[PDB]
């Protein structure tokens, strides 16, 4: 009975295998066969090419012993090299063309979420080049998803010897009957097998994963499109920073590059994003996901007044000025992409792109307040104490009735005010939706046992004050780079209010997902990742 | 008697004043005189000019009307302009050629190192330009500063109009008799002064600081060289990452850019880099300063093992994981210095470049043990709660007594075993050193309070596992940009014991700073930066 899955990195996890290069350059130079492949292995364990796999030596160091064997080798068999002749330029190429295999990684993925424990054992070099961070970033975006890697330069140890086989045993706390190891090498595969492990030859992927899903008893192939990755609270690098006296602002930061602040709706957390982090990290951003103020381990002061617009965008610049951030590319869901539609109007001097998910961006009526206007739920939520009470009687039962998608028995925004309440149609004990597991729930849970809901609920008794300060920006232009998403299935945040944003947002670029309720970020993770990075790309930088 | 003082950006705190550029344009265009200054003035009040001040209108929405009223304006005299002629790209110019006129901030700095309340009381825009993030940078830049930043774009307000003197004097919660206002226009500078204000019309520099000398009675003009900006740790971004379950690693962060991270020595803390921070995040880099391993907000566990160098380099890639960093430009100063040698031999991958303060990199004896080894202090460390006792016994002391510069009583690191310990020819009560404020001591002093000293003191205790450790490293090179900086009047790590790094860092950049003791960043900021930002410019891009 298999518990874990072991997996090479080069010709397994990633394609193509640099090695294949050797056999790719010498028939491309018109060169002896074999001569390269022989070159590179030259005096075999006490060779320059173990020593470099045990890390005696740096990838820069063994380049020179590499090129010195090409030409001892050459002298075998006559042959002359060609001038430009680069062991450097060779292994530069190789190195930057391989790539992930995605139905690996994939399958790898799938055996973790059965229960597996799997890994990664590789020959690998200390790579010292200056392109070396290519393959960082490959190693990086690899592992997060493997319980161990093993470097043979780390360890001190190479394949084929036995000690790398039964140190990966130790490592793994199995014994060989329960392990299945995947090897695009014979010679580095038998060790594992004559210990008792359940090998795998890798040639081709399919057949491959034909084998694995056969041993293990797990489809494995043509599964359907998994979701993207999460975040795991307690793996994520936790920001704080006090704006004011009495007003701290938390945030989860994950990747390098430009700037990206992610702005919650309500009841949400900087969790909402969770599908969104390591996607735009790993798209080449710096990802900061907030808590927005009244939320989580955000601070919640009680009164009305603080969560006013004007007051919230001022605390956001100040984060950025603490930070020391000129700019951020702002992007809000719900109430964030009201906010993230200020920030623009308001100060696009910080703002390097404004992008807002099912939140429309309307000029306020100066001949109209906005409390003279059935969207009930405004009414109901104005009274203090009244919506708090309700939101906090049972947190899990707020959460499941609000995250649900749109198939799901979403519940109604109208005539809440003469129900008397939002859920007072609704179930003691509603079902878990498609979008959250029950571990997820318990998240929001946990994080509104801090503050509760009147923080968040006063973002909607700011109305009047919000209307005199967007009366100001009534003569301006959003003429920065923005993106309006739109889901076709939010009752409350339509895509039909949206269609007049060109009158004010010339250069408007737009996203819409199909099939999509309110919290649009769980419902379609994949979709929503693709329409961001695109964008992001293209005006973003 | 003042107690305030206010300067205009344009012209006062920037130069060139972009006014400034209409008159260098229109005589550079053989243009009539005034064409284009009275053009920008059109309409006066009423006019798009006065339009953008307010916060009307965008910047890019501005330029339309600017183009507009050169052609009108162009009609009186009958003259016609270049095919080229572009609003933005003069203002684009104008903005980008503006800097911060640094005389006149150090006068700003000087007076509110003196208990002056400072402001920037500016006419300004709504800057939406693609190029904006060049003004962004210099205002916040500007600000970090002041105790008010006032732009009439946010307050609906422009000068000369009184409201905005009377809105300047609420927030400086001032009578106008205890106010200074610095203004390059006569116009702006009236309404403050017939409201009782004291007034400077600056024309240049040094005759506007001689005028501000005078008034205030404090030393402006041809004072010596101040120090590098400083961090005041409520102000900072803190960062909290699980590096293993009960190892957490807190560091503080600013700025945006190629990520460096400052790794302190013992015992010290991320404040070690106080003046580093802010002149690193300024260079354009985003820098985490550490609390390392057994200090500060940084988890201490008790066991000695934890704080082998092999164990705190993987906490540290690790570090780099979670925070989605695939490189990380690695600079350390005494234990710091030594970790970081570490993580360039072991980790190239992870580090873009690497740079040590006083420490230098020397290769391990392999048939020499360093414990077989009068440098007595390390010997007076290796036993557990002796130098603990002594060294948490009287905090303020401790501190004190340690950082100390060349020409302070620095105290002896010789046969204090002998002596019995560190401070046992130390006086009860020591001066305090020229590097420190009182303040800044009390710091370390709440710092060390949490974890005391053991988790520091245990660096000293792995002297026989990271020899063996090292040994392995023993036929590598250091071939990733590496800069060593030597100290003169460091006596535990000399200079000469930096000499013959060449032999295994072919490349290494040195940098060097005289009548320096060990505590290199206090001792010589200026230097330091001086040395680090040139490095980083060249080397770490
Ligand atoms: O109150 S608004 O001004 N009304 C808008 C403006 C016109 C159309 C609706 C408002 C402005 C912006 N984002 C908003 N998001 C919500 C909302 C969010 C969650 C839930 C729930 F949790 F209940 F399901 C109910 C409502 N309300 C919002
Ligand atoms: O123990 S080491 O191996 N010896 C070295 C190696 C050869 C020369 C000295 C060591 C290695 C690396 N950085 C070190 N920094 C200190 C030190 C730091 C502060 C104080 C104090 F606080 F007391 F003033 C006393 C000593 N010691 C260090």
């Amino acid at each position: 009975t298999l518990r874990a899955a072991v997996f090479d990195l080069d010709g397994v996890l990633a394609l193509p295998a640099v090695f294949g290069v050797l056999g790719r350059t010498e028939e491309a130079l018109a060169l002896p066969r074999g001569l390269l492949n022989d070159a590179f292995q030259k005096g075999g364990p006490e060779g320059a090419t173990t020593r470099l796999m045990k890390g005696e030596i740096t990838l820069s160091q063994w380049i020179p012993l590499m090129e010195e064997n090409c030409r001892k080798c050459s002298e075998t068999a006559k042959v002359c090299l060609p001038k430009n002749f680069s062991i450097k330029e060779i292994f530069d190429k190789a190195i930057s063309a391989r790539k992930i295999n995605r139905p690996m990684l994939q399958a790898a993925l799938m055996l973790r979420k059965k229960g597996f424990t799997t890994a990664i054992l590789t020959n690998t070099w200390l790579d010292d080049r200056a392109e070396r961070d290519g393959l960082a970033q490959l190693m990086c975006e690899l592992k997060m998803h493997f319980d161990f890697l093993i470097e043979s330069c780390q360890v001190g140890m190479v394949k084929p010897e036995p000690q790398i086989y039964k140190f990966l045993l130790d490592t793994l706390k199995a014994s060989p009957s329960e392990v299945v190891f995947l090897d695009d090498i014979g010679a580095n595969l038998k060790p594992a097998r004559d210990l008792g492990m359940v090998t795998i030859l890798v040639q081709d992927t399919d057949t491959a994963l034909k084998e694995l899903e056969k041993v293990t008893g797990i489809q494995l192939l043509n599964t359907p499109a998994p979701l993207p990755t999460s975040c795991n609270p307690s793996d994520m690098s936790h920001g704080y920073v006090t704006v004011k006296p009495r007003v701290r602002l938390h945030f989860v930061e994950l990747g390098s590059g430009p700037a990206v602040c992610l702005c919650h709706g309500f009841p949400e957390s900087w969790y909402s994003w969770r599908y969104q982090i390591p996607a735009l990290a790993q798209a080449g951003y710096r990802v900061l996901a907030m808590d927005m103020k009244g939320y989580g381990e955000s601070s919640a002061p009680p009164e009305i007044e603080e969560y006013c617009m004007e007051v919230l965008c001022k605390e956001m610049v100040t984060f950025l000025d603490k930070l020391g951030l000129s700019q951020a590319v702002f992007i809000g869901h719900d109430w964030g992409g009201m906010l993230v539609w200020y920030m623009a109007l308001f100060y696009p001097e910080r703002v390097r792109a404004v992008a807002s998910l099912n939140t429309p961006f309307i000029p306020a009526n100066p001949n109209m307040s906005p409390l003279e206007s059935v969207f009930d739920y405004q009414l109901y939520f104005q009274e203090p104490g009244v919506a708090e009470a309700e939101l906090e009687q049972n947190l899990s039962r707020t959460f499941k009735s609000l995250f649900r998608a749109s198939d799901e028995s979403v519940l109604s925004m109208h005539k809440v005010c003469e129900a008397g309440g939002l859920f007072v149609n609704s179930p003691e004990e509603p079902s878990l939706s498609r979008m959250v597991t029950e571990e997820e729930i318990q998240f929001y849970v946990q994080q509104f046992k801090k503050s509760g809901f009147r923080g968040p609920l006063n973002w909607y008794r700011n109305m009047e004050r919000n209307w005199k300060w967007a009366c100001k920006s009534l003569g301006r232009k959003i003429l920065i780079p923005a993106l309006m998403v739109t889901a076709e299935k939010d009752f409350v945040l339509v895509p039909q209010m949206s269609q007049h944003m060109e009158d004010w947002i010339p250069h408007l670029k737009r996203g819409h997902i199909e099939d999509c309720g309110h919290w649009t970020q769980m419902d379609k993770p994949t979709e929503v990742n693709q329409i961001l990075i695109k964008w992001l790309d293209s005006d973003a930088r």
